[PDB]
């Protein structure tokens, strides 16, 4: 009996699991809200229709921090709980965030019984349920809001709700407000209701079926900005009233892209509105719930005299990443958190498809090869994760939206993509959407779908979803296709004890796929050593074509010197950065060394390619200075000037050309005076003073705006200049930029006191407070000083975040992540073993670990290699 | 004219006038004033039609102006045919360094002839809480709000629509305001009608005023609520606040209906306009600030509330209401000529604080703290950097130095004496004849006293008339007009003298001899610098005295420097200035003061409760004059033990307590020490009969956080372990469980002393919804006793965001005045004053108090040295005010004071401790 925990009122709790129990399942949620925004607090009243369909003597489900005042179980079938109904015990048992209402009688199946509640809260201060947030207007008063976050288990912190994505319900809800507000929910209005003390009441339409976290409502004091897509839908661009200004982009933009999904799909977007709105205070970048998109501003909102090219294709990709979880995610959602990548992998996947066909002139196609490399990163080191994969507490679900989810979520599916091809592709995704319109998909489900566009793909990519990390391609004289796979791995090398786990049962059915003339060949890999025959032999051959598949290849023999390096357009301009990436990870990898890893081209002009390899020797540059060795370091420094002068001198300082175009001015002056190079450092300087003695006349070009205000910020009387007005201005993309010019400072104490207002979160919102640790901690200055404060403040930082929150994870590796000494690697083993003395344990530990660890064995025995490439 | 060489305006262009003061050939009559501020722009843009009739022919007008962007200026008349309609445009020539604008007319106007002037002007909204500016407050969700406000006195008006900026131009004001419709505006005069506009903007105007000068004008932008009521005579009274706030304002109300009533019976003249407006600015400079029907004061100075709110915050939200409900009579029903007798309003509103409460509200007993007014300027007027109540004053810095302790309390106080020298029904008709015969204009010093003076006691309205319609010449009525005259000479020298005269008095048998000279202190009678001083100096002075044998108040005036009355029987001692209602210190020469002592040591109680108190504040006066030991002084505290009139109980305790504070500045710990043991030991009877709760009369209550704090100061340990609980209990309450308000501030200092209690009040600072708690609060957090912590409130202050720049030079003040801050407050001032000049002009209050804050409690050699350099500095600079002389006067003389007395104090203290 007594085998079960004790309940917070010393009782014995009925439930033992933190699954809910699925004998009781929800159908309707009637939902009533009173928010008050001067009191900050808010009561609520709720109904769930809930069909029972076995025997039971108590109903299960979750509530986090709510006290619940009234509990009553109606039914109109088995009419012992007739109205008025019976009064409920309602037991509570915190660590499973459940509540058990104990029927007196016993349920009894196939009948409909009707739960009932009160209910009521303070609105939150963590940024997560219902909460509060503020914002500042152009006259500088605050006004505030109170907002919904839910996703993934924050629901159940604003009404009690058996709150798992499998138990979709229809929801309808009423809001109570004052006159000088509006309130916005998933669905649109239907009437609003004056009453007697002068407040309103709105009632708003029942939603189709969904999971809890896509409720949403709002109540706030915004104006909008509206248009019609070709289908049947108002698209409301909603943001505080003295930024309406900057809703121009995403409402033409929103229009496109929702045009696009509905054809693309071939569904039509099954609501009457869509409203897309830029909350002030906002942790996550965006919120795909139903109808009522919350976005960061600075992911939304855009004004031409201050935001680069980068944040109008940043904005961009966010608004097709959440219109695309209107159909992953909203429409299908998987069934448990295990295949979050259902969701994320697809809508991170859809966004490079919608922005390039909607957009070509951003030129987002050759930009995607970097977030399979982001994740390739991760993915090649053992403390990575299979894509699917059991997950129950709440920190250990947030855990699970990470670069795998998303990333190689999106990337394996670029893989597939290749493979079928769009064709078959497409109508497998149209398939896949309408059979699970309204429901739940599992793993497998998704697969089953695709494959019937070949029962072969099913286990094909069971290889890839079910198996961690990322497979290694080893192929062999002539017509010599002697292939073998491995697993990829990186600081474990053939050599070492630790090698043994490439041997685990790692076996990819890889989709390898070549060319030695212009044109493809298909073959698949599902053995650990199978092979082909060459049908002629030819200079070079290369597999990973535009490294569209997710692999890299290592030429065993005599192969990899040809790379032509007089003649490079031979070699496609994907495909060249292909194997530009792939011949650095070999090299850490433990196959070549870094003597061919400098190999390539001042002729390249495709920008893909040159950023890409140049990105890399950034890397070298910034991992040196970092322990304070010029060493190496200045030969890094000139030498860069030099060679790449020619380049460097063409660009005009100013926001004029195409948009990688634009992008490779930036990146390119980025370098060009956090060098000190005098030409241009020179050049901010007259501009940067130009402005501040203009005081906000002056305007200066786009492009450089980061550049310039981190130039001038070194001059104390810029550094003040810069945060006195980052409070003034009216744009979150120019704040943004100004709060990493702040970051730039050597100072230690000019640096500490921003990190002080953060933490104090009045002047810099605490959204910004994890970025603005980790923009310090990457310069060398800051670089300890961040360490020091995370360990000193840890408790407190704690008290503002949830742990599995990314703002948490974000501060740890922000702070961490760039160590390449064996001192700091013990010492980052040590308080993360601190911090199991509490109950927080995290992956993100492992994976900065064994990261440190890399960077150890990386400098361990390639660093000697690359001190002999001085010049003169 | 002649000589091109004149002062330069702006444009080149040789500048048609130059004195400050503006020409009388051009009177306004009517200004028709149209503003439209913005509140998210934070500007505002305004238009303005002034009817102005010309008496002497001019080619220009001469206007105030500062700040304002004049964008073009018509000129108009439909008298004068020339400038018909749509009359011509005029040549706008800017002065900025007497803020004047000449307004330049191409046809030389004719005499007896009504013109219409019209500029367009524009400025953003002020920053500096002058002029017309912005202000913000916070609300219980945390929201941030503006408003608008303006405040003009004395001469900012001209920073919001030119205008002829001083008293004496009268004028009807007309106000329309446009406005969004989030907010409501306000302005002197009831709205008449809201118009609506495409686009949705409002448009109000209001009721054209009764003549008014401009410094009184006022409206305001915002969205406050209010709760209203009428009075007797059907005036709408109506409070505003913050929407959060309401709640605080029903003790305003109520009092307000019962002062505005009270003083529409005793002034015999109703309170002109419909409606009167009172409205708590969160953001305010004054204090509060009188303007007709829309009177702005600060929170603590008119929000009242009984969790947090002490009994002396009742009493003080009782005497600032009366205050400003005076000046509708006092001052803007009867305006002064010229700021030279500025007193014609200050000294009447404050005298009539002392009525109004006193007739109103007796539970307050304000009329037993009247004699502290007089005693604060004594101390002033004691020094020779005193001036006369009525002296010149020329520039805006300079003007503004006219509102002080003189202009106040001495008017205050001298007419209190003269009250009772004629008595109060004649005293009554004296003021009502002269409001009622200057309503609706200016007067000046010598019209005050022409109508007090001719006064009639209503039997004098008679059938043998005595005053009016026909009289009878009686002997009597040979008496009344030279009584009047003698009253009128009187007068006129109370104000035109500096200083308080010293009646000395020996008693000779039943003889008795009377001398007067003006008393100082610091400097002794036996000093070379002392005849200097009493040149000239000669008071008429209408004495009062009683007797040991016989409580009859006799009265008689001495204006002859030297006089000698004979008393009936010779009794055992006399005591002039009977309750000390006369402007003046009594010293009795020989054995006068012995057998006062004597008299108070064994049956106290002969002697009136005000002659006790008189008595206490007497010769510890006449000690700092040299006339006196500081033996006999302190001699008198012991029958305090006695003492059941906390009036005089709390005058001899509060020298005692300044000792000991002047003690602890300098480090005199065995004195210091002593001082702790002596008034603990000697009034530990009444210290522990004091409840730690607010129960009783008001003075009960006053008493109690009185003698409370004393001992809670002394770290009397039982008083500050039951404070520590009571603190500690309020934390772990979440801030939710209610300590006894006249004890909050102790308790709060006491848990200010840990870091915890500290930090934990510095949160709650920002949290509380009591303007009065949150004034307590920043008084314990100034008590710290780290100098990290008193830094960072004083630098919070200066950035003005948690702790709102307004209470900026109060707090410094608090911080100066306790040891452990006194220099690090010196040194931020001097480290920073090119600082605080950019937030407050140099004749602000604000300016005045944290000079004399920091520096006026300064006893030795080396300080005075570096105040003088420091002062000395300032002035090289071209910074001058009155302020300076009157502080190094005030550190010599206590430095005077230690050199003559601190042997004496320290003995005495041994002394006692070997008798008890
Ligand atoms: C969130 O919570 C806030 C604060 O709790 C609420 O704001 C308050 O709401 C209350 C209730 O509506 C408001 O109080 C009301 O004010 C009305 C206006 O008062 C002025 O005007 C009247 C008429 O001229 C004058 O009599 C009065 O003195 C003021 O000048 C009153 O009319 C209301 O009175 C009603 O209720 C009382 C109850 O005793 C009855 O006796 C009356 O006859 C009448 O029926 C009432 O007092 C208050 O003003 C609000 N505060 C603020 C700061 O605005 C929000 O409503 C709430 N929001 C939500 C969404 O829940
Ligand atoms: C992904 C995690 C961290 C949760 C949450 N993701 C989002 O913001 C995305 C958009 C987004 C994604 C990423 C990103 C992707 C992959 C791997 C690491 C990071 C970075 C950013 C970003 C970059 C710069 C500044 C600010 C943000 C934005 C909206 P989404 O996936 O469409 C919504 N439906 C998911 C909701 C959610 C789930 C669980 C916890 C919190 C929120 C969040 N905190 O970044
Ligand atoms: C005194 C000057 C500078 C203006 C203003 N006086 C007022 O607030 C009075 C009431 C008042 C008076 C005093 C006070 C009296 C005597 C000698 C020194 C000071 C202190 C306070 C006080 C108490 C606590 C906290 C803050 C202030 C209040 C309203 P009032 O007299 O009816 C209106 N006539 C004055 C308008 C004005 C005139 C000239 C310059 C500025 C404003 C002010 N700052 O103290
Ligand atoms: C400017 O303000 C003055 C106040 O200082 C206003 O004076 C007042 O004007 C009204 C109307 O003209 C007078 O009321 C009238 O009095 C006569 C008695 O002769 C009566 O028969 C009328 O029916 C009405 O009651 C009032 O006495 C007068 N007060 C004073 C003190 O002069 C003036 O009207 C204002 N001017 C403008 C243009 O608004
Ligand atoms: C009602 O619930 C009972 C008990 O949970 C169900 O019986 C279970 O059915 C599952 C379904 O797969 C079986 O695996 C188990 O053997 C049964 N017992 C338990 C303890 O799980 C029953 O099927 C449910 N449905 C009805 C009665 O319609
Ligand atoms: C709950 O949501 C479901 C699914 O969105 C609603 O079902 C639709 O109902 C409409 C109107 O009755 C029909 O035209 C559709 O055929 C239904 N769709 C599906 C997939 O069944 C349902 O009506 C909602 N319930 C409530 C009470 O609003
Ligand atoms: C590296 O050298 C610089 C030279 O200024 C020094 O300031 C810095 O502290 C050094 N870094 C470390 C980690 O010692």
């Amino acid at each position: 009996p007594g085998a079960f925990p004790v309940a917070t009122n010393g009782e014995r709790f009925p439930w033992q699991e933190l699954r809910l129990p699925s004998v009781v399942i929800p159908l309707h949620y009637d939902l009533f809200v009173h928010p008050n925004l001067t009191s900050l607090d808010f009561v609520a009243s709720e109904k769930i229709e809930v069909l029972v369909s076995n025997a039971t003597q108590f109903i299960i489900l979750h509530s986090k921090d709510l006290e619940i005042t009234n509990a009553t179980l109606q039914s109109e079938e088995d009419s012992r709980y007739m109205k008025p109904g019976k009064e409920l015990k309602v037991l509570s048992y915190p660590a499973h965030e459940q509540i058990a209402l104990l029927v007196p009688e016993k349920l009894t199946p196939h009948l409909k019984y009707y739960v009932a509640m009160d209910f009521q809260a303070k609105l939150g201060d963590g940024f997560e349920g219902f909460y509060k947030s503020t914002y500042r207007t152009l006259g500088g008063e605050t006004r505030i809001l109170a907002v919904t976050d839910f996703e993934p288990t924050q629901a159940r912190m604003a009404f009690p709700c058996f709150d798992e994505p499998l138990f979709k319900a229809n929801f309808s809800i009423k809001i109570r407000r004052e006159s000088r507000h509006i309130a916005l929910s998933n669905m649109p209005k239907v009437k609003t209701i004056e009453l007697e003390g002068g407040l309103l009441e709105d009632h708003f339409e029942t939603t189709v079926k969904m999971s809890t976290y896509l409720v949403a409502y709002i109540v706030c004091d915004f104006h909008s900005l509206s248009g019609f897509t070709s289908s049947g839908v108002k698209v409301s661009i909603y943001a505080s009233p003295d930024k309406r200004n900057q809703t121009h982009y995403a409402l033409q933009a929103s229009l496109k892209l929702l045009d696009f999904y509905e054809k693309y799909f071939d569904i039509y977007y099954p609501l009457s509105k869509l409203d897309l709105i830029a909350i002030p205070d906002f942790a996550p970048g965006a919120m795909e719930n139903w109808g009522l998109i919350t976005y960061r501003e600075t992911s939304l909102l855009f004004d031409p005299k201050t935001s680069s090219a980068s944040d109008k294709l940043w904005v961009t990709r966010v608004i097709a990443h959440e219109l695309a979880h209107q159909w992953f995610g909203n429409l299908v959602t998987m069934e448990w958190w295990n295949d979050i990548w259902l969701n994320e992998g697809f809508a991170k996947y859809m966004e490079l498809i919608a922005v390039n066909a909607t957009y070509p002139e951003l030129q987002f196609d050759d930009y995607f090869l970097n977030v399979c490399f982001e994740v390739i990163t991760k993915d090649s080191l053992n403390s990575s994760r299979p894509i699917s994969k059991p997950a129950e507490t709440p920190t250990q679900i947030q855990e699970m939206f990470d670069e795998v989810s998303y990333n190689k979520g999106a990337c394996i599916l670029n893989m597939l993509k290749d493979f079928l091809g769009e064709e078959k592709f497409q109508k497998g995704i149209i398939q896949y959407l309408k059979k699970f319109s309204y429901r739940n998909a599992k793993n497998d489900d998704l697969w089953s779908s695709l494959s019937n566009s070949n029962a072969e793909v099913k286990e094909m990519m069971t290889t890839w979803t079910l198996q961690k990390g990322i497979p290694l391609l080893v192929v062999k004289d002539g017509c010599s296709l002697r292939l073998q796979q491995e697993r990829f791995l990186q600081g474990v090398f053939q050599e070492d004890p630790e090698w043994r786990a490439l041997q685990e049962r790692y076996l990819w059915h890889i989709p390898l796929t070549y060319s030695s003339s212009n044109v493809i060949h298909r073959h698949i890999l599902k053995s650990k050593t199978d092979t082909l025959d060459l049908p002629e032999k030819t200079s070079w051959v290369k597999f990973n074509v535009d490294s569209n598949g997710y692999y890299i290849v290592h030429y065993e023999g005599h192969g990899w010197d040809q790379l032509l390096n007089q003649n490079h357009t031979l070699l496609r301009p994907k495909d060249r950065v292909g194997l530009i990436h792939d011949v650095f990870q070999l090299v850490g990898a433990g196959r070549l060394t870094l003597d061919k890893a400098l190999d390539m081209l001042q002729h390249e002009t495709s920008s893909p390619a040159l950023l890409e390899g140049l990105s890399y020797l950034e890397s070298f540059y910034h991992m040196m200075d970092r322990r304070n060795i010029s060493d190496i370091s200045e030969n890094l420094k000139r030498y860069l000037l030099q060679y790449f002068k020619p380049v460097i001198d063409r660009q005009s300082w100013s926001d004029k050309g195409s948009v990688w175009d634009r992008m490779l001015r930036s990146a390119l002056l980025k370098l060009a005076c956090d060098l000190n190079h005098a030409p241009c450092i020179q050049k901010a300087a007259e501009l940067f003073s130009q402005w501040m003695e203009s005081s906000g006349k002056l305007n200066i070009p786009t492009d450089v705006l980061k550049i310039v205000y981190s130039v001038g910020a070194q001059t104390t009387a810029g550094w003040n200049y810069l945060l006195e007005q980052y409070e003034l201005s009216m744009s979150s993309a120019e704040q943004n930029k100004i709060l990493y010019a702040l970051s730039t400072s050597k100072h230690q104490e000019k640096l500490l006191k921003l990190i002080e207002l953060g933490m104090e979160g009045k002047v810099i919102k605490t959204q910004n407070l994890a970025a603005l640790l980790h923009a310090i901690a990457r310069r060398p200055k800051g670089q300890q000083l961040a360490w020091d404060f995370v360990r000193e403040n840890w408790t407190h930082l704690l008290k503002k975040f949830d742990l599995g929150s990314y703002d948490i994870r974000m501060i740890i590796s922000g702070t961490t992540a760039h160590f390449s000494s064996k001192d700091k690697l013990q010492e980052v083993k040590l308080f993360f073993e601190s911090l199991e003395a509490q109950g927080s344990h995290l992956d993100i530990f492992q994976t900065v670990l064994e990261t440190i660890t890399k960077n150890i064995k990386w400098l361990e025995k390639n660093l000697p290699t690359l001190r002999t490439w001085l010049m003169v």
